[PDB]
């Protein structure tokens, strides 16, 4: 039903997949570094609320008649769905409020990629909340009203919808298929893999930046997928893009969805092939995004894709080199990143009485 | 996860419940051999059977020849019929062609200009459509994206449109949904087992002059826009005073439980339920089956949200246009605004595995 919001880390990472995803970007407005804390303050007690399933600040109705509520009403008889809610700080954020040097030097900004088409308007932000939860209107409810709830002191720079499984209808430990049709997730890092976590995913103390620890850098990027020309390839080529089969996700040479992979025995440019760690110099992730549909272009086309998201705990070790090496992936044809942005996921909100972003302004 | 059966007196997606998720398609029609648009309809409803039980279209997914594409793109593999529903219908533009001039229905009447439409002509109208309605959004888009690519050469997607959420009900024993200004969207409706109130309001008969849409339906769509950040700014007495219904029971004024008949009277002269009610439009009555969107942002700041709204009904002339004409002076106005719109004739239903889409018609 629900996942609790209050952990030495912040939901939304480590905790299970939720069907549906809202994430935004916000750019700050305000300049009184006060009046910011004022917000992360009383965003906290919102999502407090809204992880409960509850109505923010004193509900949805009952009040005053001549007052607006506190809350907009469109979660009122829905569940709390398994609501995550993460807030990530981007590069730009640590130019107010005079933060310049706290600014974790593995919140590194991604070089241009070769084939980049990235949108400045969708792409960064200085501030980001992830909403994760099984009913996509307690998602989008929850994006709405802290976005209400910061007017005058931020607007929404960036929104994405997401959507992966359906739970009532789908078995948790499938794997879920992307919209080019194959399973997607099959080698990832999970929540249950308490020390892969600490290797690969939570920023220590000694990385060199204490705000952060038990935080993680996130990296999203928004990536079309070129729809009719994948369909009209082949099932071979299909398969040798990825170095799987569809049906199955068996690595070439094997039987079975999770049998570990032959890389030799992939195509050199192979997705799975360039993308493993033992291809990176052991540089792993944690995957978490999610299929997005937003409609048709103009010209007919199905504007679709992957909203790609990753968690690492250093920028610079994570992504940067795995999507380096992915250069000359076969799937290049396929695809277009025409969003991106990074940000510093803080710690979690250790308490009743703590706040989003409270180690990094005190 | 379980399906609605395809076959039927009517077409599904109309009386059946609603589902939890919309992709709808607007497709115009590219070839001008009456034959091969046959061929098409008959196609598209062999692969309607496959995809609302759960299976692959044509051939499969794989396991085909390794140089052929597959025939079913592969992303609803492992998933569940989810009450996928395909619904289609002929808009006006369609008579144009095959010689059908004649055979346009009478009660698909074309819409008056409405004051403070705002409509964008390229999200608008079409030569047919397809509603796909699932509780998972991933089997929904599956089906728009497999019938487009099976229509390639034929038929093109003029412009599509997600419902991330329901804000209709043909189901008053189950919970009324909300839609994105936090009121419950759906109450005073048509249920699917309200037989006889569907044959007097919804479903053509022979005797209204189209012998081939008898059992069929007529469809209005409208992309309608909202004022959010207009609204939000709303007192709770401003947004009751709007509706005439409460906002957290959705009462009628003055009444105690939500589906207590409302005194209409007792509502402002504006109020959107006092102008939309039978009573106040010659008992005109609809069968309202839309749903909740997200697009993004304005580019400034804002979340942008809507309500794609859906009505069957018997006949536009005595349907969806009195009760549109009337909402003239409606106090929603000032939070709305209506961005594109189509009608469409919904034909009869196929009758068995023998009957496809159109056979009526054609
Ligand atoms: C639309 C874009 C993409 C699609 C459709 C896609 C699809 C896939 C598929 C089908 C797999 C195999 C199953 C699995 O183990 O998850 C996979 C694996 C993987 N992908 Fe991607 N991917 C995309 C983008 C990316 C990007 C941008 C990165 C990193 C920069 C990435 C990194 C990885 C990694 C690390 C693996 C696991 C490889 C292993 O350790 O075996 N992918 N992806
Ligand atoms: C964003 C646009 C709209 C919103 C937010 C909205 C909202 C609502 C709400 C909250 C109700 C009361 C509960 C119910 O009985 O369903 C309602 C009722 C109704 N609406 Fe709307 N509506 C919109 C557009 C329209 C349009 C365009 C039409 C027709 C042209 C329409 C026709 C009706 C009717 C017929 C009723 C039921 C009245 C009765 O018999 O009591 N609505 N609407």
């Amino acid at each position: 039903s629900a996942v609790p919001f209050h952990g030495a880390h912040q939901a939304g990472i480590a905790t299970p997949v939720q069907d549906r995803l809202h994430f935004a970007a916000f750019d700050v407005t305000t300049e009184d570094r006060a009046a910011f804390v004022a917000l992360l303050k009383e965003w906290t007690a919102a999502a407090r609320r809204l992880t409960a399933g509850h109505a923010v600040g004193e509900g949805a109705y009952g009040g005053l008649p001549e007052a607006p509520p506190d809350d907009t009403g469109e979660a009122l008889g829905l569940k709390p769905s398994r609501l995550t809610l993460t807030i990530g700080f981007g590069p730009s954020l640590f130019t107010r409020f005079g933060l310049a040097d706290l600014r974790p030097e593995a919140l590194a900004d991604l070089p241009k990629f070769p084939g980049d088409n990235l949108d400045r308007a969708r792409s960064g932000g200085d501030l980001c909340v992830q909403a994760c939860a099984d009913d996509p209107q307690v998602a989008v409810h929850a994006i709405r009203n802290l976005a209400r709830i910061g007017f005058g002191k931020v607007v929404v720079r960036w929104s994405q919808l997401g959507f992966g499984k359906t739970s009532s209808t789908t078995p948790d430990k499938q794997t879920p298929r992307n919209l080019l049709g194959f399973k997607d997730g099959t080698r990832n890092i999970a929540g249950t893999e308490k020390d892969r976590l600490d290797r690969f995913v939570w920023a220590a103390e000694k990385d060199g930046t204490p705000w952060m620890t038990g935080g993680s850098y996130l990296v999203a990027r928004r990536i079309r997928m070129h729809i009719e020309t994948w369909d009209r390839a082949s099932l071979q080529e299909q398969e040798d893009v990825f170095g799987r089969d569809k049906g199955e996700g068996a690595p070439v040479g094997k039987a079975k969805e999770r049998d570990e992979p032959f890389l030799k025995a992939m195509k050199p440019d192979a997705h799975v092939r360039l993308a493993h760690p033992d291809s990176n110099g052991g540089a792993t992730l944690l995957r978490r995004g999610y299929s997005f549909t937003d409609g048709t272009d103009g010209l007919g086309r199905l504007d679709a894709g992957l909203f790609f998201l990753a968690y690492q705990r250093d920028i610079r070790t994570g992504f940067v080199p795995v999507q380096r090496n992915l250069a000359t992936d076969a799937l290049n044809e396929y695809i277009q990143h025409v969003g991106s942005a990074v940000f510093a996921v803080p710690p979690g909100v250790r308490d009743a009485d703590d706040w989003w972003g409270s180690t990094l302004f005190g």
